[PDB]
């Protein structure tokens, strides 16, 4: 019962502004954040290492291909994207379909190199295709 | 002088946790949010109508094709993605490159229909390719 | 969701000014800095030794070549730049590309001597080219 | 009488730690920042418009050449670098020397396109060489 | 009766440390600085414009000769040195002696260019020799 | 990011005045100075003996040449100058260049005696030229 | 329903005089201007930077070509006109048509130089024709 | 002594804001407007009839050529432009140059018809060229 | 819409008198001036040091040439005029043109000495011609 | 006893700021302006007609030479300049000298036309040379 009726700009803005003005009260924000602190810490500790390690391995791979500067971010980004998929749906044919989709995305929108995308996918999933 | 040295999971977690604990203070959160409220309201008012209108137009287009349920989300998402591109870099060859990249992304990763993607790109940009 | 919409000068100034005013509060600044103090100390302790060593060794090299005064800053700066690259991406073909680019930068913009740049690169990376 | 005797890692660390511990005091930070707020606002207002305008113009130039994603950052960064030089020393032969050095830097280290570098320095300085 | 008897390291250190420990008192420091604030402000206002103007003129001169980076500081420093002399002893034969001595100093110790030193002392004093 | 934009006299005066007014606070000054006290003591103890010994040796040398009164300060100053160089850059060709430059400085600007300058350089470095 | 019936001189004068006499009331003018002050400030802040930047760039271009005095105003005006077009309709074939028409206008009516108009169009739009 | 030193965006905005805030005071606006009312009425009375009559004559001319809707505004605008010129500088060769420039302007930018432009300038000035 | 219609002496005088009478009101003058006070202070602090320094240097140059009395004002005037140009348009060919024009102006109208004009433009701009 | 001692920037600024802060008082400004109103009116009435008539005559001259736009201002200004001389010193050899100096000024610094300057001088003084 959250997205059942259409909400126009006026309604979205009104409700967003009401909730923002409410969260800016000292007691409201303090209470909410102090109560959600341990769960947030647990979620960070559960999820972030899988992505920090991907950062480190993709850095190792990018240094061997001579990629420097902001052009590194491209492949770093792609790697993180793949890791997200592996975290969300697991390994299997769906992950293969998403890896192909992500490679097409990056190659045709951002001019990424298919060879370095294969190298990143190999360091993350074990195979260039990911089977 | 922000992303100059590599940060491991320990350093990221420690700094994120220090900042999250600091922001949970009543005075800190209330002060920051009460100071940034008008700029946030202005940015919302400046940016969201361009996306609410895309929502309504793509809804109208999707009803003409019989798309129902979560399958609508796919195309809605695509539309917003395209709108984001138009908002960020502007109209021109870069926009056509990104539209082609997004079409490849969605068709090959999420099994989207090319005809409905063309119809959505037409209602948003004016032509299926976006020239 | 940080650099997705373009920000004009008035928006940048409004947000920067709101945040500067919020941080000037005694409670906000004291809380944030007292929370991030141990992490800042740890980052300083892990990173700065690598650069104090470079300072010492480039000083030793510059004394043997007769460089005095602000002209030492030139080469000191160059050295630190190279060290930054080594701290960021590691050794390999990428570090080679960046060392060549930095040598071109300094020789063309600041009238540096190629021989002393080779000497600083030799004392830092082990060889003039840096392989 | 600031950089006259050599400082080792332990001396730099001790002094940086002393000053950082002192600034974390509520009264010290509050006083310093509340006193320097108007001058910081004046400096922001004097300087930042020159760079936001460069951002917008280079965005326009980059959309006509088909550059998307983090590849834009490269050229954006280069443009800002050039603007920095024009703000520091002004127009003249020194600016020509630095523009040549910056093009060498970016082309050799980050693999930039010479034509797009020419277009960016043309929208900023008026000429590809910058005379 | 200030520098009449010789002081060894132990005596210099004892007295310097006594005075530094005394000035660290809240009342001592606050009283002394609050009392000397207006006289210090007047001294600053009286003296600094003569050197800000020298900075701007030497910058205009250095851009015409293609000097960039730390190599500018050399000439900038020389300029300020000359301005110091002009402030202290005034124009006349003593100023000529000191200009010759400063040129010898800079050319022999820091590898400065005689032509740019002539241009700098010409923008400051009106003549390359300073007569 | 400290000397990247040009500051005029009004900006320099505004920031200097703000910082001077802030430091005159009892808590600000007392906290900063009490925090930097041990590091300042350590730096004094590390550096000042090398200069008190130079004072003693140059005084011994000057008594053997009949130098009395303010004329002693000249050579004393030169001695300290030379010692500064030795403490900063070390022994080598750069120290030779700086000793030659300082000799030219003193002989041509302050009318010092070349023989006594050679004697002071001998007592400090071990040779008149300093090799 | 504003421009539907023809209005002669006496009707325009009667209505203009009525509205001007009404706005001269203290309460009327005070209320209207106090209510529109924030929106006016916002419109100024969003629009004027784009034109001040044009002023500085065209000033730089005109100094390089030797234009002095009121003859500068000519080209300044032209530049602003071009900028106005880019603000209103955007980049594309319509902006090309408007730029060609504006060049024809100024070269025929005000004796402007075609090559300096090309240089102004180049600093503003990126190209002499502005494609 | 009004346009002698360059004003940046912050200076223009500051002065415009100060003046706009001052004018919204009840007494300031009321006084200024009730003082300038008779002079404004006189200026309106002496100037506007020349343009109302031009509007009527150009309306009559446009109805004879079949121009309807917003396409009328074009020529109406053109006529007023010519009328402004005849009011500012008078009849003569300068008016010939300006009429030629205005025709080139409107024909190249707004796609106006040369025949209807000749008819409008003939009903206004007496001749198609305006001699 | 300020200088579009010609104004005779009666209109200029009537409007000037109305505005002078309005400004003499206590509330009007007080509000306007109190509102524009900080911007005026900032503009004074921004611009006047450049001209105070020029006055001081030109007086220094004039004492060396034996110029006394109101004859000094001539050259001071020239100097200030030159500084004005440098503040307005910048350095470049346009400044060369205006310096030549100012020298011709002063030599032909006021009987100034060409060599002393060379000396003044030398102390201000760097060379007698000003390149 | 007004210009007998040299005044530095801080003295000029302090006195100007004192007088400006004083004049912003309601009573001070009101009293001064209300007292000087009739003298200001008389000075305006005595002087401005001589310059409005010059404006009208020079407009008539410029229209028959084909001068349009901002280029008119040049000659208008020149004319006013000449009229100023005639109002200050009157007719005679000094006026011939100033007319020659003004023609040199305008032709060299602003690229004015000698023939149109002759026509302006002839309509103002009766002869191109002004004898």
């Amino acid at each position: 019962a959250k997205g059942r009726t259409p909400r126009s700009f006026s309604q979205r803005y009104g409700k967003w502004n009401a909730k923002f003005t409410a969260f800016s009260n000292p007691t409201v924000a303090s209470t909410i954040l102090t109560n959600v602190a341990p769960i947030a810490q647990g979620n960070f500790q559960t999820n972030v290492p899988k992505f920090t390690s991907v950062n480190e391995q993709v850095s190792a791979v990018l240094t061997q291909y001579g990629v420097t500067g902001p052009s590194r971010a491209i492949y770093q980004g792609y790697g993180l994207k793949v890791a997200r998929a592996l975290n969300r749906i697991g390994a299997g044919p769906a992950l293969t379909n998403m890896v192909a989709g992500l490679k097409a995305y990056y190659v045709s929108a951002y001019g990424a190199n298919p060879e370095i995308l294969d190298a990143v996918t190999n360091i993350i999933l074990g195979s260039p295709t990911g089977y």
